[PDB]
DNA sequence: CCGACATCGCATCAGC
DNA sequence: GCTGATGCGA
DNA sequence: GTCGG
């Protein structure tokens, strides 16, 4: 499926799926457009009509009309007078700040801050996340390329490594699967001593030191188990400045690590599948154990799991992250 | 017809 | 001051 | 908005 295939329905889903996030806050239809929009973004043929795209899965009534007014008249009426509304092009536009969601970009747009200057002129009403995500506003739009990825897991293992040799770290998410480039760097954390039926500075520590060579810049919020914040790569004599970035680290209990790993490596459609297949088969898998069921259709304990390979056996053949896409 | 549709950790607000 | 709700991001 | 019990 090339862009321009159906490049205009999936991009008008996307822009209706925004609105009613941000705008209408009806999380529901925000999904169901995306939803749409994936169908068809992988249907490898030039959409012709609503009732052609009806039969996709996720494509209903109203969203078939929709592609048949675009497609005789290479607009959307509704989305055209929401686009040119004041108040709800800057409601969207305000979410895009990190740390400001529906709720807030309603509010400064019903006491008139609509742009990121009036956010700069007025910093006292921002929160802590909400001022990290105005101060790196283009960075967190920014793409990483696969290369700073991997220097930014050389510090993150080699630092991780410093603090306790016996932790173990696992950077996730669409890097692991092979991508060429990231919105963001996920990794999870583990240590011998820390296990589900189980001290509570393992994650500080980690933290702490990333902060110590000044590869993490910022915190966005931190706890015993989760952290979120911006880091950057150091600059390379008189060369430009790397761009800064989202880094989440989790910290997971070891029985429960390599589910963690496992989910958080996805992709999404892998994982719905791979959940799937499970049922079949008598497990229940979520991101943190796998479970037999149970004649009808009571879980009992958690199994024991000790690689990514052994939730498969459980189910029955290891696939690398390279081939999950699906 | 009408309810489901990811789920939870952390930060902060609302209520007492 | 504490406890539960909500907003947010992922 | 779409699906399905
Ligand atoms: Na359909
Ligand atoms: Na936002």
């Amino acid at each position: 499926p090339q862009e321009t295939l159906n490049g205009g329905i999936t991009d008008m889903l996307t822009e209706l799926a925004n609105f009613e996030k941000n705008v209408s806050q009806a999380i529901h239809k925000y999904n169901a457009y995306r939803k749409a929009a994936s169908v068809i973004a992988k249907y490898p043929h030039k959409i012709k009509s609503g009732a052609e795209a009806k039969k996709l899965p996720g494509v209903g009534t109203k969203i078939a009309e929709k592609i048949d007014e675009f497609l005789a008249t290479g607009k959307l009426r509704k989305l055209e007078k929401i686009r040119q509304d004041d108040t709800s092009s800057s409601i969207n536009f305000l979410t895009r700040v990190s740390g400001i969601g529906p709720s807030a970009a309603r509010k400064f747009v019903d006491e008139g801050i609509k742009t990121l200057e009036d956010l700069r002129k007025n910093e006292d009403k921002l929160n802590h996340h909400q001022r990290i995500g105005l101060k790196y506003f283009g960075d967190f739009e920014k793409r990483i390329p696969r290369e700073e990825m991997l220097q930014m897991q050389d510090i993150v293992l080699n630092e991780v490594k410093k603090v306790d040799s016996e932790y173990i770290a696992t950077v996730c998410g669409s890097f692991r699967r092979g991508a060429e480039s990231s919105g963001d760097m996920d990794v999870l954390l583990t240590h011998p001593s820390f296990t589900s039926e189980s001290q509570p500075k393992l994650l500080h520590q980690v933290v702490e030191q990333l902060q110590k060579v000044h590869f993490i810049t910022d915190t966005l919020s931190k706890g015993e188990t989760k952290f979120m914040g911006v880091c950057q790569l150091p600059s390379k004599n008189d060369e430009k400045e790397y761009p800064h970035r989202r880094i989440d680290i989790r910290l997971i209990p070891k029985d429960q690590y390599y589910c963690g790993v496992l989910y958080f490596t996805g992709s999404d459609i892998f994982n719905k599948n791979m959940r799937a297949h499970a049922l079949e088969k008598g497990f229940t898998i979520n991101e943190y154990t796998i479970r037999p069921l149970g004649v009808t259709g009571v879980a009992g304990e958690p199994l024991p799991v000790d690689s990514e390979k052994d939730i498969f056996d459980y189910i029955q053949k290891y696939r690398e992250p390279k081939d999950r896409s699906e």
